[PDB]
């Protein structure tokens, strides 16, 4: 078929993202597989998605991914990525409009509350059933048979490590094997008179790991002023393979945030409570799940003992953010996060007071092209040697194009 | 050039195929590199072909292939294919319409009678000359200089193995080296009054291997009943590198099939005779060549001693098939195959009676999109321990889109 | 977005090139990593370039590369390239027309005078600033932070080797490490009354290697006759890491060529002088840089001691070329090159008189599609055993499509 013709049944979207990241560390800082260790690297992430109508009620979707690094520093003057595109997602979508339901089967980015829903979200193979028969309500069941785990490295539960006690790869949350994942979801979006309300309810059973359960709600509204409030609880109870190890513990997390917009000024205040002093627990499956609206900073929740994807210790944190937006074009702003981790100091690492300040610029050049930067300073009250404390700077420049 | 413009000299076609295969085996079953060993794997095979008019009388062709597997079972919950596209075919086509002839040079899927002509057909580099000056007759010469062997694994002659005698990789047909391939073909398609007649004659010399020669003919009829009859002989005589090894033997194969269609019922009866009791011989070069219309079942001709691409043993098999077709849309049907292999029990394995039954569903959703499934049960009268017999089940679900 | 739409902001170009090369050698020939050692190989090089307008003043560019080989001979009857596309260039271009300047940042083919500017040109990551404010003058500064070195193999300075003294990998120019590259360029194109004048001036500092400096000028003109004259000097002075090794030496090269066109006849005469009798020096960074207009033959400047990208020995060569062009369509022509290398015979290899004759056909089938061939015979007055001399033939057939 003439390509001119073939492309008419096709839709394209994607992402092009560049990153110049440099992360530094005091010798006393508790480093691990999740903190930013870039050394003036140029990083590329490109994704191109094609969706094609292939028959009545059937679309096919593919995503191509380019994930590559070029060096700057030292011997990295020869590191220059010679890489190709990889098929990252490949799946079929049956849609029946009469019953406002879709079946999506294949290798797909999961986009559940316990995984990143953006560029680097966990991908697996399985089936998703999604219903929109009710006004303002999305109902879904899903089953995953396998996970694209290698690509995710230390983003995935059970694949994070940390430094300490003369070993670079102490396992943050040992997971000897994994099963299939089964779950469901209800996700509401409603116009009250006052404004929009977004409740969410998530259940899943990950065989050999845990039964997860979560609720999250957001209210948002007008008056020229805008304010949102958002809360969430995520908990899980362990499967018996972990329960019998004795050194794991059912997860709990509480988080709340409120925020304000007026005249270009924006600000937010929020906090959260999670983990267990003595035993390993997790909040999410991959990275920080879909909880970004209930977080702040960049690095602080990657410190040892404070990671949301497996770690040991009890965490309390509060944060504030603020920024001004010149002409709806450039935003200068900052984040401040403060809190701590409690551990059993005899057996586990990362306990103590922690803080982070972040300065930010976000420049909206066009509706599709943004440039952004941040400077993050993180301080640990007690480092490798717990008597002294420890610094960790991270600087990023970023270009990001969406299409 | 604007891409909009550039694509006007371009033509696209391809394939998307999904497969959920699970193959199981009695501990007593004779396993080898060709039987189905899938363990609830999701298998993707995608091909996209672009053909561009580059100048007067010249087209260029490329094919991109994605061949990947995702796990289901056990430790395969982490196996999830992180693969890219590979250039599978790249060739030039000179066409002169005045002499109804085309010259096709490059890396190309061979599509000769001794290779699979479908998705997973053997690819090599060489030249093809094809003529359509005579009404209803296609004439061709061809020469191949190299073969895309690795991709084919055990589908290729000389690269199959089998289990037995405490060794997992007993070579089915040892081929220490290979030469170039040269051959020709005549392929007729004629409307007699009664109906269509399709004679074929194929010759080739594969240096260091064998001289192949084949004839195949099919008659089919029109209108409310329909019937086809199809026969074939494939033989080869060995090159002296194999003749002097003493343990090889010129190949012969005879096959015949007849079949009936009426009111949605269809049925077929057929049989075949091939191989040699004492010595290794082959029928085809890759997999089961283009002989699918003269076969039945799924697994039976992959049992040790019965493979069409190198094996020792003499084979006689008969088969019957049957099915009903609700609305020209869904076909439920079955295959029964029965026969045996005769060997020298002292020196070689796989001798004995063999059967296979297969249940089938074939659902034509659209002209481009088909879903199919099958359940195959294969029985070996004499297994690893030849005293007891042995089972082998295999189940497949399949989606297949052509464009 | 509908793809139909998305492709309107896009521009495509590229190259498809096929090569059947076979290079042979006397047992007495001095072989190395740069002479042609093909054995009836089919070679493919494809590049496809997409440039997209992404916002006001911003384009993005990507290049995909396919670089692959299929065998012919012996065991190479199984070598058949199973390769994919790789992202070879990925870069952003900011263009401000008000100041006739462009900033091009990313992974890009450098196209400086010291690298190949064609299909296989050295790629690195960095920034290029280019100005066209002056009539007939292009001004540029550039900085490179890393190099795509692996892809270039022995084309890159410091990665060539040679055979001799019972060792196959004697290093032609040992470079233990490399720094960043910084340079600038001025490139003129002017219509004098007589005809066009093309001066060029190139400076760069490659940290840990050398400071390079170059001038090149070309005059061309009418009188139905056409004649060009072109000269160049390339020199470099070493960085102290090489100066202190004592066995390296600042590079100098002089070259001059004049040439004639009339009635389909064309001819050229030229010569050059480079290198150092006792010590390793280089002229260019990758392959033969952009100096092809000042060279002739195919193989002779790849002989040991005569390579433009790192070698020991002093070289003088002269050459003549000539050809006739039937109908602006087919050119039959030849090259003759003659000269020598002076070395310290005690310590280094490749010294002696050398010649090359090349017969050529170049068939312009369309403005986009060319077929070409050459036969090259190279003779070394003194080979491995320096008493006897040594032959090296090289034959190429080539198809080359540009779009
Ligand atoms: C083009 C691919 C379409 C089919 C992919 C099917 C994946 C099925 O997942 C089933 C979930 O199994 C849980 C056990
Ligand atoms: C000895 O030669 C055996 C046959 O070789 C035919 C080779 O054809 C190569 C054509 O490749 C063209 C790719 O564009
Ligand atoms: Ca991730
Ligand atoms: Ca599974
Ligand atoms: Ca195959
Ligand atoms: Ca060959
Ligand atoms: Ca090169
Ligand atoms: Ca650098």
């Amino acid at each position: 078929t003439p390509l001119e013709e073939a492309i008419k049944d096709v839709d394209v979207s994607g992402v092009l993202r560049y990153r110049y990241d440099t992360g530094n560390f005091d010798k006393n800082f508790l480093n691990n597989s999740n903190l930013n260790n870039s050394k003036q690297d140029h990083k590329y992430r490109a994704q191109v998605n094609f969706s094609a109508a292939i028959a009545d009620n059937f679309k096919a979707f593919v995503q191509f991914d380019y994930n590559a690094v070029d060096g700057g520093t030292g011997v990295d003057n020869a590191t220059n990525a010679e890489k190709g595109l990889f098929v990252r997602q490949l799946y079929l979508t049956y849609t029946n409009e009469d019953v406002a339901t879709s079946v999506i089967a294949g290798k797909q980015q999961l986009n559940i509350i316990w995984t990143d829903n953006g560029v680097d979200g966990l991908v697996g193979t399985g089936v998703k059933v999604v219903n929109n028969s009710i006004d303002g309500l999305t109902l879904a069941a899903f089953a995953v048979d396998s996970f694209m785990a290698a690509e995710q490295g230390s983003d995935l539960l059970g694949q994070s490590t940390y430094v300490g006690n003369g070993k670079n790869n102490n396992d943050s949350f040992k997971l000897d094997s994994i099963g299939n994942l089964y779950g469901a979801a209800a996700v509401g979006s409603y116009d009250l008179a006052g404004g929009q309300f977004n409740p969410q309810l998530w259940l899943a059973y990950w065989d050999q790991v845990a039964f997860f359960y979560a609720v999250d709600a957001a209210y948002s509204t007008t008056i020229g002023i805008n304010w949102t409030l958002e809360g969430a609880y995520l908990g899980n109870s362990l499967d018996s393979e972990l329960d019998d190890k004795k050194t794991y513990a059912n997860g709990n997390l509480f988080a709340l945030k409120g925020s304000i917009e007026v005249n270009g000024w924006d600000a937010s205040l929020g906090g959260l409570y999670y983990g267990d002093k003595e035993k390993a627990s997790t909040v999410v499956i991959e990275d920080q799940g879909n909880l970004g609206s209930l977080l702040a900073g960049e690095e602080i929740f990657y410190t040892t003992g404070s990671r949301l994807n497996g770690d040991t210790g009890r965490n309390i944190f509060g944060y504030v953010t603020g920024g001004y937006t010149f002409n709806e074009t450039v935003r200068v702003g900052a984040d401040f996060v403060y809190g701590g981790t409690k551990t059993e100091a005899t057996t586990h690492l990362g306990g103590g007071k922690k803080l982070e300040a972040v300065a930010r610029v976000d420049y909206k050049y066009s509706p599709k092209l943004n440039f952004s930067a941040f400077y993050s300073y993180v301080n640990l009250d007690q480092g490798v040697n717990t008597n002294e404390s420890a610094d960790h700077s991270t600087v990023r420049l970023q270009a990001l194009y969406k299409f």
